[PDB]
């Protein structure tokens, strides 16, 4: 249904980094950077430019004040600058609403392409950016719970199927989904760095962001994370996990900033570079899909996700999935789940997993 | 209100095994050899005898099979020999039935007295016992969720200051313990070996066997049992877990053996070993108490627990709590809990957690 | 010195194996599975093939009986069948000896191309391979001393940017290098697949394989394989490390197996893939540049590495490098190191770092 | 030749802290709290009182500016206020120095006693101490590298037989030990608390003090300071590891105060509480006695130690040691190690481990 351009696509290189407007921005400081520990690039009055440990271009986030907490732009860095301009041209094909400035958006960003892409979703495409010291060897900071790199982005969309055809056109590469026997689609993991992603579909009203990720070198970081925020007694702000996935196989954690973005801490998936990368499908009913220990999924979790803007910064309307919801068929009043496909053993029936 | 006998206290080193009836042994062979790694001191036909990667005595526990799944003994080293006779005389004036065995009741023990406790709980006190080759050093053994040593004992009681009272007079220390405003005590943890505990009582309907622990070098290897778990397909067997405790600061799991017996894993809690070691009493209602992160337990782990054999291996009869249940004033439809003191944003009422 | 080719260089994904000619196949399998506990694809009387953890290709690891223990083959995946081709041209036009299998060298492997390179390395490359169980959450297999991918290959080679050049117009990319104040250069780190190499050239006699390299998940699975070699008395057979490296800024460690042919155990590099990734030049005296804790690196690190053979299975005559040797300019007689840069506090005069003199 | 008084001995509970004279206190404190992250109990221009991460008695260590870098004070917790007495009586007994205070010695500790023992250290007995917020839950202020706990000191005294029976019947228990198949004695682990000790003796030119060691909860928390110190560009403070030991069987590291004070990071051990734990006894030949996984003790490890003063702040004087010396029968130029008890495969003669020589 969204139709594949004449015009080459953009060498994407990987996700880059996200902005978030935010409504407090020392609250947000507080929570980024005293308890997150990342790094900041660049602040002032109106925003906050954070970096992880290992990375060398301006900065992996940036905050900046507003008065309705959103995703602003999710941006992905492309191999030339020559790819800016194939983007451009590309999603001028597609019909889509574009905006270039050869200077950037945020600080430490040159010549950048911003673009209403046709899931509603505000893209960035970029190559120059403002190199600055990278951190990976700099122990005398590196904190418990350090934040190593951006590892991908997850977006809320109501039709999967319609926006992989989309991703896979622009060079996106599907490693892993979710799908039933009855022919629907609930999720889909795609990517271009070479991990399992640099962004995922989640089948939802949209669209929304989901959530935003960063990694850690070992699990025992993620453990830090939540230990720590114990110690600050704000373990509510802990939203799921920690677990082991199963789709991707990561470690993981869910937590939720001062204006509801969610954030995830993941870590240790696999390699998916080479081009017949095995892809993997889980059924919606396997209990170990999502928490691969089992452990239940809060609804919360299926219905929560983040405004994003248009290129005006209005927030988009959402659209409402009339597909099959997840929520519904796992751990809704009529919801199923197994342990193991077909035994009737260790299957959970209209409620969640472990009571 | 059990007296302080005249005779002395035997001196306790430490929790040293558990004997659990298992009704399948080959089933349970798999779980605590295949899955879990703990490592063959002696098997036959009707036994199973199973030690830690860092024991040296004969065995941490003991399968053996029997028609209804229970714990049979949980037994206690003591320092000399002469502190089994202590044992004998002291559970004799307590009034308990006991029986002592000169060449023991289960191989690689000598020596021993079992009881039928005032809480109605089979302890056991030994001194004598084989000694077996330490592996602590056999890396060529290590599994990556390798179970280190054994750490503790948890058994339900309904009264727990009465049962706390007891085991103090036996030399145990409370470190920790959860109570409410109106003075009612929920659980307590005591030691004897300089760690959080060697047992600990939780208010509940007992005498039932609520979990025996063991403990890992490192938080990454209970995650590796969580994951070894999942590929074999029993994810339903993780109950609880895996968390950061708040009473005894340990990263923890709790998963079912195949007889519903409850194992806890645990790592990297704290030294308890000076007299005047500070107790600590969270209050029921804080969320962080049991699940540090505040993630919520499972009723399960409150109503579910083993059941304990007496020294004719017929089952205890249980006697139901007549204090207020935890469960009731947390989780239940009257229950609240807290994350931050006298805060409602971060409180959950009539409601578990998350 | 070497050209750059008009044919287009064929699109390398990433090292893909390396087939190693072991002298005996009993003492090998023991080393590599029951050991290091690598996975077993195949094998026979002759050969054993070995996948990591993670792998979904047939191997990683091909080990083949034979008189010489040598390296047979370092082997790259290509992107597409077709690149295979281009392969072939680009070598060709490099005056290169080469070899095409439509049916492959080793079982698992289809259309493959091997070449002497103008290094004097056997270099393979293919796209086909029999695709296998991919083992990444077989948990009920993971040791604690797992090793979970193949990460890179090290070449030993007495020109490193005669070589450098190569690889940079075969479109490999130098992360990390090593050099001195006086243009030399003694080492370069080298990638496709967007981590710090796939391949690496450390200046020496050559053509020599120093090692091949397998990530663990984190850093106390390399502790428990030197854990584990203490357990099993063989000791002896740990080289170096374990340790952090300051070029990488990885945690490793350095075992020979039993034809004295090394392999490096790596973990947590850092992502290079930005085609602007910036290059880390490492003074050659600076004593954190190898060892990040300042350890001394060895003798036997910097005179020590694997034979390698050409096309009909003969060993490559070795060609000694007349530039600087960093063993000689860093712990030899007249060598020198420092901890902090123009502070003699922490620096190191004909000798190794930590008390130690050359053996 | 220490007899064993008729007094009873007092019951040691365990290490409890340390008093190290330093030269300049801000060098000092940067070291143990801006790199080593311990916790301020009280500072002024004169003393900084430390604690590790689990612990409720006021401090683990009194850092005490003076002129001469020294231990002063190795402290021990008694059980009970009577046992202060009781180690008055014992060493009177054995006609030692003793002095006590009332009020103590150090800020946060009541009544003691300071006596010069009979191997001439200046050790402290108490009971009373000024508990404070213990710190095991602050995971707001957790340090990647965070110190626990005090698990150990260790003494270099020439002639550890007539040491160790005067621990014994103090009430310590030996669990490890390194002798050589002619009666000599090297070293000797021995213990109070349940793990494997709370002080050790090592043969060497005495009284010095070997090092204070503190443990870590995990693996990565060691690495992490070794990490830091090579951030920092202080790599040359790493005097030896990290590594897994022999006995003991602890990951540990060994890193140098600016005043040359050694102190040890460590964990891991295993339980000795009971009275008949299992000794252990290594051939001081078997390399991988101190490093398990065979890497070689540099010579500093064996030969520097710090001074210890006696009661009058005095720096005490020091005796020879007359048995054999474990660095000369090791990695000396007429020392062996091996891998393999018997096997020549693996065996070291007149050198270290690796290929390294003495500097
Ligand atoms: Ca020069
Ligand atoms: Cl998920
Ligand atoms: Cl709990
Ligand atoms: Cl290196
Ligand atoms: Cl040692
Ligand atoms: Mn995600
Ligand atoms: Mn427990
Ligand atoms: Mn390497
Ligand atoms: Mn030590």
């Amino acid at each position: 249904e969204i139709p594949k351009p004449v015009a080459p696509a953009p060498d994407i290189l990987r996700c880059a980094y996200a902005e978030l407007v935010v409504t407090d921005l020392a609250k947000s400081r507080n929570f980024y950077v005293d308890v997150l520990g990342l790094h900041v690039s660049y602040e002032d009055e109106n925003q906050i430019y954070l970096r992880s440990f290992e990375e060398f271009i301006h900065h992996n986030l940036v905050l900046t004040k507003g008065p309705v907490a959103a995703l602003k732009a999710m941006a992905f860095r492309v191999r030339t600058p020559e790819d800016v301009d194939k983007a451009e041209a590309y999603y001028q094909e597609l019909g889509c609403r574009t905006e270039r400035r050869k200077d950037g958006f945020v600080k430490g960003i040159g010549d950048a392409l911003r673009v209403e892409d046709p899931l509603g979703f505000p893209y960035e495409f970029f190559f120059e950016t403002t190199h600055v010291e990278r951190l990976h060897m700099r122990y005398d900071l590196y904190s418990a719970g350090e934040l190593v790199r951006l590892d991908h982005f997850n977006q809320v969309t109501p039709d999967v199927p319609r926006g992989r055809k989309y991703l896979e056109d622009l060079g996106f590469r599907v490693t892993e989904d979710i799908q039933d026997d009855e022919g629907t689609t609930y999720a889909a993991w795609m990517h271009r760095k070479g991990t399992v992603h640099d962004t995922a579909l989640t089948g939802g009203n949209g669209p929304r962001l989901h959530h935003v990720a960063f990694s850690t070198h070992e699990k025992h970081n993620i453990i830090q994370i939540c230990d720590k925020m114990g110690a600050l007694r704000i373990s509510d702000r802990i939203e799921r996990g920690p677990g082991r996935h199963g789709v991707s196989n990561a470690f993981y954690l869910y937590i939720l900033d001062p204006d509801n973005h969610r954030i995830e801490i993941y870590t240790q998936d696999y390699y998916t570079g080479d081009p017949d990368n095995p892809t993997i499908t889980w059924n919606v009913h396997d209990n170990q899909r999502r928490d691969w220990w089992g452990n239940p999924v809060v609804p919360s979790w299926y219905t929560e996700a983040s405004k994003v803007l248009d290129l005006d910064g209005n927030v988009q309307e959402i659209i409402e999935r009339t597909d099959d919801s997840e929520l519904e068929v796992t751990i809704g009043a009529d919801g199923f789940s197994f342990t193991r496909a077909g035994d009737e053993d260790g299957s959970y029936h209209g409620q969640a997993s472990k009571g």
